[PDB]
């Protein structure tokens, strides 16, 4: 916390790396204020790459993730929420998340932790990584059971992470 001052926040990126810290919050709630939509506060990350926004109430917030063309400074901005928890996470925990991966990672090198998972899925864009990898396990026992003792492998020199998150309502139901 210490600094947002509503309870309703969403979890932003692609805000550009080459302007100032308080200088991308400007941008990211201008974006908005085009779309009828109203923040309450903006936070951005130190990578100064992606950050929160904080909206109103949950219209505005909930709103922005329906809306479309959020950009900023030329670069298009990503709207995601962040962790939750929820009984629906039971069978939403199947698939594990993966983080802090090269520009270069590829699919086959995060499965040399997880080579027994069930599928695997890369998400890259332009020819490139972007930071992030989906994966399907059999079973959320077998998943989180396997990010949570093979976390902390090294790949390409650095160390990905490993999370979990099924995201929301809607995935299905819209």
């Amino acid at each position: 916390g210490t600094e947002p001052t509503t309870a309703f926040n969403l979890f932003v990126g692609n805000l550009n790396f080459n302007k100032s810290a308080p200088e991308l919050k400007t941008g990211i709630s201008d974006v908005f204020a085009k779309n009828d939509l109203a923040v309450v506060d903006v936070r951005i990350g130190m990578t100064r790459k992606f950050g929160y926004v904080d909206f109103e109430s949950a219209e505005d917030l909930e709103k922005a993730l329906e809306l479309t063309g959020l950009k900023v400074f030329g670069n298009e901005i990503k709207l995601e929420k962040p962790k939750g928890k929820d009984s629906k996470k039971e069978r939403d925990a199947r698939t594990l998340l993966a983080k802090n991966l090269p520009y270069k990672v590829t699919q086959d090198e995060l499965k040399e932790v997880f080579e027994d998972a069930a599928e695997i899925r890369l998400v890259s864009k332009d020819g490139k990584s972007k930071g992030i990898a989906y994966i399907e396990f059999k079973t959320e026992a077998d998943a989180e059971k396997t990010f949570e003792e093979k976390q902390g492998t090294e790949i390409d020199g650095r160390s990905i992470s490993l999370y979990y998150t099924g995201e929301p309502k809607g995935e299905g139901l819209e």
